[PDB]
């Protein structure tokens, strides 16, 4: 079968800074494909930045990308391992989630959070954490309607963190890495796990991997990850777009 098997949402860690014509390779692909669900980490500066609205060119720039209605846009916080003192990291959620309000533009906003570098390791005491920090962003005005989370640990966590999280990114490294740990077998290890609860990040993959060989790829990585992000970039690989990126989210939509 030429099928591609079950849809995933297209996962894109924004970390291109904004100057005019900069995110326009995502605004092309998010226009010819609005069948795509996109859900985009936008990242001002490690977070939200030290004042209550980004600069000139984000207050530009992501109503442009808000005004789609299959884009999902999360706002950055990191979490230090669970190490970052929680005022600290509340402070960064509440910050994205008054921008409308502090702007006075409905579209200066976040519809939930991405949490960096979450731990992998159990312990009843982070979980307390990761709990109450989706309990802040389910309830704070301005991260709606969907109040997403979404967890970055880079590496498979205790599956008992998975319910915490809308997502969690359980791979985030080369093509290499991915290869070596026998790819999409690798997810099968994780238990208590659905792929509705997982998101692959495959970057550096050697531009060889092209044509079918992508398509196969991208029909592995679906099966088992319901967001991903691929690319052929092995420097820079969040802060520009690959030389593949359109055929990549094409074969998304296929």
């Amino acid at each position: 079968s030429h099928m591609m098997g079950p849809k995933s949402k297209v996962f894109v860690p924004l970390y291109v800074y904004p100057a005019p014509g900069a995110w326009d390779p995502l605004e092309d692909v998010i226009s010819k494909h609005p069948d795509v669900n996109f859900t985009v980490v936008i990242n001002p500066g490690s977070g939200p930045g030290p004042e209550a609205l980004p600069d000139g060119n984000y207050t530009r720039e992501i109503p442009k990308l808000a005004s789609y209605e299959n884009v999902r846009l999360l706002g950055y916080v990191a979490t230090t391992y669970a190490k970052r003192n929680i005022s600290e990291v509340r402070r960064d959620i509440e910050t994205y989630a008054a921008w409308p309000t502090q702007s006075s533009n409905a579209n200066l906003a976040v519809r939930g959070i991405f949490f960096d570098e979450t731990p992998q390791q159990y312990d009843a005491d982070i979980l307390a954490y990761l709990r109450e920090l989706t309990d802040v962003v389910k309830g704070t005005s301005g991260l709606g309607p969907d109040h997403y989370v979404v967890h970055n640990p880079g590496a498979i966590p205790d599956s008992r963190y998975l319910s915490t999280a809308d997502s969690t990114v359980v791979f985030e490294a080369t093509y290499a890495t991915f290869q070596e740990r026998h790819g999409a077998e690798l997810f099968d290890t994780i238990p208590d796990s659905h792929r509705d609860q997982l998101c692959a990040v495959i970057h550096s993959v050697p531009t060889s991997v092209e044509g079918s060989d992508l398509r196969g790829l991208v029909k592995q990585v679906r099966q088992v990850a319901d967001e991903i992000f691929i690319t052929h970039l092995e420097t820079d690989y969040y802060a520009g777009f690959g030389g593949q990126w359109s055929e990549f989210v094409d074969l998304m939509a296929s």
